């Protein structure tokens, strides 16, 4: 709830000379403008003093922290660099499974890529911004061809910009990659500075924003799918999209690793970058790739395909962005438990979901949601519980803990703050009546209309659940889901904005595993 | 009122240089900043002058007390320290029943733990904050394995922080314990400063808050139950939870006394102190223990089990925190008497209950409630009456003396801060008032729901003739209809959604409801 103007006047309160950058304001550090204050939420950070915290911490800082030390150096000391291996068969086996046939040893030295023998996995070291010791290691294992991502520490803490020490201060161009291997090839040929997101196309935390402030031109290259392009636009919204560019996916525009391996020229791909910012009126030149991509990726025209609801897959046909859906049904059928399976299944496929559960005691919801992840009954498997806890603490998931605040404004600003801080691409709220807190009809119309504004403006998908439907909601809403009863129920849809297809299928719910099923 | 800021301007009225601490403001004592004024209720106290009183007393103090002397020194002189006992069988018998198998004599000297022979009970001395003589003695007796707590003076006056003289001013960390024995083991191995609450997880009086002001990191460790964690959160609310931490209960996280005896590493447990303060959006890392605890303690997912209403237990399934219940029925059935039995049974199990009876002459209510404690007729037992007075004057219980909605609410919020009130019962809602009646009734019931959720304090309102608008706002309802045979019907269960009805046979001889 702190405006950018309020940030400037507080700096004027201390008379700090500040310059308005792209996103984070720059000023001389009181504790060459080393002090960085974010435009939103003001998480301060100094390029030299290296002090971080909240905006209120900065407010207390003018009146009058972490180490992150883990047994990671031991793993690094037990791994061998790939360019220093005299073996012949071992290295040839490695480059074939990791797709490093065209990778030369010179780039391996430049990026300090290391290889570990016990698991035959690559190592991508993380260095502190101050040039200190290692901060973490990211490991990739190839199994059959599939890449598995696992890093130390936990995924929620990995904030590494691969190549951050490598890039100099006299660089105005940078190309961001979804992976780490594709970044190596892109720097090999083009020679332009490159960086990698921490967890791929999932989330770009605001803490990394100050490091990318210097660059003037940013070219996004985050995969070869319509999902990658949509994620790029959401990421670009943080960094003043007037100073960024995009590389649309296509048949002739593969990933940087595949582009060099396939022999396709990559400097040509880097030359056709299109701006992500445009006026209110645009021509066909900035849409040629998208219409070409949509005409060759008819399945990608919709959202993700659920891995647990084949029947729901054939009617809704996907889970897009920006569209808002309202879900309702008779009470006592576990409609809250049903949407938990809907959110958890999509979350496992790389969707940052946010739970705004009200009147459900979210600590109780986590037990229900975690049982769904285990696909069974966790009471008997209490011995093997510390395992699933680690597996549950890597999906992008966040809950909203509202104790007394229930006002529509409060729940919205936190939601808008949630998008900026954790890249929230999905918000689910359990009870809408709890948010309240002809008057009830007018109030219900207002809040549903408010969520429609947030759904489209921020492109974040919203899936509201209604506790007793509303005629006025139908015009504003894009999709509706009705879960009637006849523990077997059926889900009926009567509004599909994207495809106009309706239908209904039965659901057989088993309380033993807390997972819906259908024979 | 206080409104925090009005304290500062009153200090600015005298121009006293003050620094805004965690909870209590600190300033130079006019009667190095020794003057402590609480953010709420302004109970002043000086670390050197040792003068205490109300905020109005402070106002009178700037314009122009107690001794607590009891025969406690005699009992102390009749007890022998445990580390100075040359006996072999007596000490071995003592440590086995008190669980002091792994306790070494070095820590016994440090905490000055003494033992008394006539009752075979431990002694935990209370020292004056100024380093003067003893202020009281707490005695724990083991019977079969069960620990009984009794101290001098009465429990309502015991305000001892065990180890307060021991902790130095150069200590930034402190871990609180619900008992006294578990504190000894925690300091034995970790070496970090430790303190104990006066009556365990029952209440932390504001008078003790100035002593804990200096510490910057506080790690709560108040037992091995979901009740302990909930009590810890309520206690943390008093002292800016941004500077405190919690240790959730679990199978691998026992009490410090059991943790050292069981061989589990305790410094490892002290490293997982998750913060009790968080933003508006949290991840699963700060909830792993809670879901693990709930999945292994399915009975603890609800509130305390009543020891006098087996039938009411099977339907409501517990007495949680923050939920509001409205109770009503036809008049003349003793609905006021029924709720007296409901709270008294829960109060004996360690719940601080506040009574807000209106238009019932609360002195008359105490007679009804005290008869329930004796479980019989007190008129015949008038000879053996002073005994029950001692037993009645140790449960956490407080009454309200008198009418606007704002007036009663501020006292209720004041009661939570001053006496750690976890339960408020009000008998007549109409007396609080002092389509208009329907609109007024909807407003007050909505206000109570705001207070119940915000302060997590359970509220059990009684309605004198029900209201449709109340059903949506309320969580639970209890209806006591008549057909002295009665029956209680529930038609709203927020936590479980289970309804039902069972008969009740009320006997006027003992003033206690029963069911064959």
């Amino acid at each position: 709830p702190v405006t950018a103007t309020e940030i400037r006047q507080y700096l004027r309160g201390h008379g700090i000379p500040f310059q308005d950058g792209h996103s984070c304001l720059r000023a001389l550090s009181p504790f060459s403008f080393s002090l960085f204050i974010d435009k939103t939420t003001g998480h301060f950070l100094c390029m030299t003093s290296l002090a971080e915290g909240s905006w209120e911490d900065f407010q207390a800082s003018v009146e009058g922290e972490f180490e992150d030390s883990e047994e990671v150096r031991r793993i690094w000391n037990r791994a061998i660099p790939l360019w220093e291996l005299p073996d012949q068969e071992e290295v040839q086996l490695a480059d074939t499974m990791f797709g490093l046939t065209k990778v030369t040893d010179d780039t391996l030295k430049r990026f300090s890529v290391r290889y570990l023998r016990p698991a035959r996995s690559l190592v991508f070291p993380w260095f502190s911004p101050g040039g200190s010791g290692l901060r973490g290691l990211k490991l990739l294992e190839a199994k059959c061809v599939s890449y598995e991502e696992t890093t130390i520490p936990r995924p929620s803490a990995y904030h590494n910009l691969f190549g951050l020490p490598l890039i100099s201060r006299r660089d105005a161009e940078v190309v961001l990659t979804s992976r780490e291997l594709d970044s190596l090839a892109l720097n090999q040929s083009t020679g332009l500075p490159t960086l990698t997101l921490p967890r791929g196309t999932t989330c770009l935390p605001p803490a990394l924003l100050p490091y990318l402030e210097q660059f003037r031109r940013i070219v996004f290259w985050l995969g070869d799918d319509l999902r990658s392009l949509e994620a790029a636009k959401l990421f670009a919204r943080k960094l003043n999209p007037k100073r960024c560019f995009l590389v649309r996916p296509g048949d002739q525009q593969p990933r940087p690793l595949e582009a060099l391996n396939g022999g396709f020229n990559l400097s040509r791909i880097l030359r056709t970058a299109l701006p992500a910012w445009h006026k209110s009126i645009v021509s066909f030149r900035q849409l040629r790739e998208e219409v070409l991509g949509e005409l060759s990726n008819v399945e990608q025209a919709a959202g993700l395909r659920w891995s647990r609801f084949p029947d729901l897959n054939r009617i809704l046909k996907g889970h897009r962005k920006g569209e808002l859906t309202v879900f309702t049904g008779p009470t006592g059928s576990g409609k809250t438990t049903f949407i938990s399976e809907y959110a958890l299944d999509l979350c496992s496929q790389g969707v940052n979901t946010l739970w705004g559960s009200f009147e459900i005691s979210n600590v109780r919801l986590a037990r229900v949601m975690l049982t769904q992840f285990a696909e069974g009954r966790l009471e008997d498997q209490l011995d093997k519980y510390d395992h699933w806890a680690d597996r549950f603490e890597d999906l992008p998931l966040y809950f909203m803990t509202f104790h007394g605040q229930q006002s529509i404004r409060t729940v919205i600003d936190t939601m808008q703050h949630a998008v900026y801080v954790y890249d929230i691409c999905h918000v689910i709220i359990d009870n809408l009546q709890f948010m309240m807190g002809t008057d009830r009809i007018a109030a219900q119309d207002y809040i549903i209309g408010v969520f429609r504004k947030f759904a489209t403006d921020n492109n974040c998908h919203v899936t509201l659940v209604i506790h007793p439907g509303s005629a006025k909601a139908s015009q504003e809403a894009d999709n509706v889901l009705i879960l009637q009863d006849r523990g077997k129920r059926y889900l009926q849809v009567s509004k599909n904005r994207f495809d106009g297809d309706v239908g209904v299928f039965p659901l057989e719910f088993n309380k033993n595993s807390l997972t819906f099923s259908i024979p």
